[PDB]
């Protein structure tokens, strides 16, 4: 947004050495073995030595940072997503959950997908204009870069690494956006010839058209070859654009402003894991025969509209954070509840160009690859959606306490109580007080919340004891929140060291080829919060075979829980896992409240 405002925000910092190497083996003392720790403690020491290696590319970084707005930038969307090279789905891309609609016939379905648009657009009039309101944290400016990656973009597959390409802000910015229905894909356009973009009711008429030019799923599902291993999809994805349509059909699906997805009609299931498919079917489709072709995966902002009201969108990572999409979220749909106005008298609206795919005996092969892909991937996911009624964050904040640190204790609880052991944990954290700022590391498991969780489970120690520790492990657990939201957090501190370290062709230090380290990243929980206004929930695959992937938004009264895992993996069932969590957050009410401070 604003230039002033941008221009104002302090740049991503350097943690010196010794804090991040003193916070670095704070952090893993819960998770690794005496002996583990003793030797990491030594190859720490060696590491900052008196004109060491680890001063060398300390030196680095800080050189780094004074010729770059951003010295993790780069390196960040390079390790994390384009060198990345597992699909996008799944593993990546978001999935969320909105709340579900009233419509009960086709018609409503495309009267609210229309809404919808609408409201993404107003959304997009904001931040073109650069009228969006300017964000701040405490009375500190938060960057608003993020805001300008969301649309008009998309990633781009490459045979070693791919790319993002982001076409809001260039000479002649789109004015359309993707629909895909029954499989095949159309370029609708937006905005009249003066600029002002259509209304909820020229939406509707040219989504109709759409819809009718596509009756029936009678066509390959291209899309769906945007979901499987990126390397395979590089080659496939090449291959592809040999053909003069298809290249254009593709150039006009990466620079849509966004794309809409008019899902079909599934079967019925048993209410009980209702919630559960409609995850899946936002996350990944639901596979070959449901959804998964009325997909382009590498498009930045997908929005799903289900057949039978259900909706939500999922996102793609490269160019995608989670403070934008839950802005535009809120935005879109208290806009899509606003009363409308008198029907702008109808004028002459053209025919959505329909962005055909010529078929060869390759690309065809490659679509029937990409369906056994996805297949295998989605019967080795086990998703399980917990809504905690119980509460929301009114507990915890009745009793002065964090309802996020809550939380996340409360997580450290439940793995405990599970495997009777803890775990490197990993819950995203906001960079944005500096300039393009996207996340940084905090790790749940700490020295405090493995003693709460062996005492809380240990015979001998005192229920008053009890909650102490409780309250010892949710205060350390805020202020490493509030640490690395300053930029005082360690790992991506670390991540620099070793990426500089390549940069400059020095040897692999000790300190990162050791066991421990390896551990310390191997996240068998990985976690973020989605501190939305409205009543959503995300979720996303477990970032290791043998781990769970768990999001959630706490509200006032209640909680949406997203939880994950790999049937791949036997030690691992999301069931479980969210019965103990629940169970987790209510033995720490009732510990709180049989046990309070004074009167
Ligand atoms: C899901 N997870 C934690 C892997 C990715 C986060 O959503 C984004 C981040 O932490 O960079």
């Amino acid at each position: 947004s604003h230039m002033a405002h941008q221009d104002a925000l302090p740049r991503l910092p350097v943690p010196p050495l010794q804090q991040s190497l003193d916070y670095y083996l704070k952090a893993l003392q819960p998770i690794v073995s005496e002996e583990e720790w003793a030797h990491t403690k030594q190859l720490v020491d060696e590491f900052q030595t008196s004109g060491g290696v680890g001063e060398r590319l300390q030196k680095g970084l800080e050189r780094r940072a004074k010729k770059m707005e951003n010295w993790l930038s780069e390196w960040w969307l390079k390790t994390a997503y384009l060198q990345f090279r597992q699909p996008v789905v799944i593993y990546s891309s978001p999935g969320v959950i909105l709340p579900k609609q009233d419509f009960v016939d086709l018609q409503g379905q495309l009267r609210f997908a229309a809404k919808l648009i609408e409201g993404v657009l107003d959304f997009k009039s904001m931040i073109d204009n650069e009228t969006l309101p300017v964000e701040f944290l405490g009375g500190q400016p938060l960057c608003m870069n993020q805001y300008y990656q969301i649309l008009s973009s998309c990633r781009v597959p490459g045979p070693k690494q791919d790319s993002v390409v982001n076409f809001l802000k260039s000479k002649r910015p789109p004015t359309h956006i993707t629909v895909v229905h029954n499989y095949q894909f159309f370029e609708l356009d937006v905005y009249h010839s003066d600029g002002t973009p259509l209304t909820s009711d020229q939406i509707f008429v040219q989504l109709e058209k759409i819809w009718n030019s596509s009756l029936q799923s009678n066509k390959e599902p291209v899309g769906i070859l945007t979901s499987n291993h990126r390397n395979t999809w590089a080659k496939a994805y090449n291959n592809l654009i040999k053909d003069k349509v298809n290249r254009e059909s593709v150039n006009s699906i990466q620079k849509s402003i966004f794309t809409v997805c008019l899902d079909k009609q599934v079967p019925r299931v048993s209410d009980d894991v209702y919630r559960n498919h409609v995850a899946g079917q936002m996350l990944h489709g639901g596979g070959s025969k449901f959804n998964s072709g009325n997909r382009w995966f590498d498009k930045t902002l997908q929005f799903i509209v289900a057949e039978d009201g259900s909706c939500g969108m999922v996102y793609e990572h490269a160019a995608a954070e989670g403070p934008p999409i839950v802005a535009l979220v809120d935005h879109v749909m208290e806009y899509t509840k606003k009363p409308e106005l008198v029907r702008s008298p109808m004028v002459p609206l053209p025919m959505p160009k329909k962005l055909r795919f010529n078929i060869t005996p390759e690309i065809k092969n490659d679509i029937e690859k990409a369906k056994q892909n996805l297949s295998i991937m989605i019967q080795d996911l086990d998703i399980m959606m917990l809504t905690f009624h119980h509460f929301g964050k009114d507990f915890p904040k009745s009793e002065k306490l964090s309802p996020d640190a809550f939380i996340q204790v409360a997580l450290q609880l439940a793995y405990y109580r599970i495997y009777g052991q803890a775990c490197a944990t990993y819950e995203s954290a906001s960079l944005r007080m500096f300039h393009l700022g996207r996340t940084d590391t905090i790790r749940s498991a700490s020295i405090d919340s493995l003693a709460f969780v062996k005492g809380m489970g240990d015979s001998t120690v005192p229920e008053q004891q009890k909650v102490e520790l409780l309250r010892k492990a949710v205060q350390a657990h805020r202020a490493y929140t509030d640490r690395a939201i300053r930029g005082e957090a360690f790992d991506r501190h670390l991540l620099g060291l070793k990426l500089q370290a390549i940069e400059d062709l020095v040897s692999m230090p000790d300190i990162f080829m050791d066991t421990s380290y390896a551990i310390a990243m191997h996240f068998n929980l990985s976690t973020s919060q989605v501190p939305a206004k409205t009543d959503c929930v995300g979720f996303f695959g477990p970032v290791v075979p043998d781990g769970y992937g768990i999001c959630y938004n706490p509200m006032e009264a209640h909680i949406n829980f997203s939880v994950s895992a790999y049937n791949s993996c036997a030690e691992t069932n999301a069931a479980r896992m969210a019965h103990y969590l629940e169970k987790a957050l209510l033995d720490m009410r009732t510990l709180l409240q049989n046990h309070p401070r004074a009167k």
